[PDB]
């Protein structure tokens, strides 16, 4: 049964139904990565999807963002338990004296939204957003995914080294991971290899500027770039800061059914049930405040255990799974944004294959 047949049999009904116009799949699997990819970048442009093609990742930014944030830590910018005004004083007397660093990165801050209100469009205005904010639940209590509440631990993250995230990112943690073709903007000499959405509306798109978009939702990379940083992930950096920043992206810090949110990452006792995975992906999880179930401390989790993270933008569908201990990861990038239940289903299919 070999891992071509597996990956197409996963990935067809995908294409078909939704019809993807291309997808670049990376497969990590005993110290090697496998690519497969299908269709085109630009359906206006003969050059097809390679692993070389970038997507725009959306969401899963976020576990570049939690990185960013843990090697500040490690630098000794801020602890995980500060509290938020400690590192922006404009928040003094707002909500956020009594919000950690952590509560913002696992979305448990008390209720901050998924997006930010439309009218949120400068640095000012989001300055006053949070100033102004009233927390609908308790520090801690509620875990309610959220642009705004990550957004703010990168952005304060970088603060805590002198430097404006963009900046950390693209030149401290992005060449000391060794990715070369990861951006928070396309430069001019890759566009050619920068793909298109196709939205809902069949329309090509490209994701635009927003307030804290490049913390929440705007790395562009590639497959080939993707499954390098789950490589890092799994068997590590030879740079001894980021390793000890990769490394606490695995602490977590409270469960929501069979899901333990992280920094970035969320992840499941391996083996996982389907259902648990889905389920950790639904709407239900994703798009509504849930009461946690606390851990008494921040834990380390294990290597025995499938971490992943969903993310999209307008046109545009990634998905990001590795289990360490088996050394399998995979990468399922597309230029549509087709419904989360199938990307978990296809990735599953893949890794029972993989890691039965
Ligand atoms: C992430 O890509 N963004 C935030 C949020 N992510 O949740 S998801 O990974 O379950 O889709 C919604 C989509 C997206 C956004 N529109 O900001």
């Amino acid at each position: 049964e070999p891992m071509a047949n597996i990956v197409e049999k996963a990935v067809q009904p995908l294409l078909e139904e939704y019809r993807i116009p291309g997808m670049a799949v990376a497969v990590l699997k005993e110290g090697k990565p496998h690519y497969f990819n299908y269709g085109v970048a630009n359906r206006e442009s003969g050059r097809r999807i390679s692993e070389r093609t970038l997507f725009e990742i959306g969401s899963v930014s976020k576990t570049f963002t939690a990185t960013l944030g843990t090697y500040a830590v490690v630098k000794g910018g801020f602890r995980l338990d500060d509290k938020v005004s400690q590192h922006a004083p404009w928040l003094q007397n707002s909500a956020f004296d009594r919000v950690t660093m952590a509560q913002l990165a696992t979305y448990s801050a008390g209720g901050l939204p998924l997006q930010f209100p439309d009218a949120v469009d400068s640095n000012e205005r989001m300055r006053q957003y949070y100033r102004q904010w009233s927390p609908l639940y308790a520090a801690g209590t509620h875990r309610e995914y959220s642009n705004p509440s990550i957004g703010l631990f990168g952005h304060l993250a970088a603060s805590t080294l002198g430097q404006p995230f963009r900046q950390l990112m693209s030149q401290t943690l992005l060449p000391k991971l060794d990715l070369q073709h990861t951006y928070l903007e396309v430069p001019d000499a890759a566009m050619v290899d920068y793909a298109y959405g196709y939205s809902k509306e069949d329309k090509p798109v490209r994701v635009n500027p927003g307030v804290l978009a490049d913390e929440a939702y705007g790395i562009k990379t590639s497959a080939a770039d993707l499954i390098k940083f789950v490589g890092a992930n799994m068997t590590g950096s030879g740079d001894k800061a980021v390793q000890q920043a990769l490394a606490m992206t695995r602490t977590g810090f409270y469960s929501v059914g069979e899901m333990t949110q992280g920094l970035g990452w969320e992840s499941y006792a391996y083996p996982v049930t389907e259902q648990a995975l889905l389920a950790g992906n639904s709407p239900a999880v994703s798009f509504k405040a849930n009461p946690v179930k606390p851990f008494v401390a921040p834990r380390v989790m294990g290597n025995e255990r499938l971490y992943n993270k969903t993310g999209s933008t307008n046109g545009f569908g990634a998905y990001v799974v590795f289990v360490p201990a088996r050394g399998v990861g995979i990468v399922m990038l597309a230029n549509r944004n087709y419904p989360i239940e199938a990307r978990v289903k296809a990735a599953y299919a893949i890794m029972r294959h993989l890691a039965p």
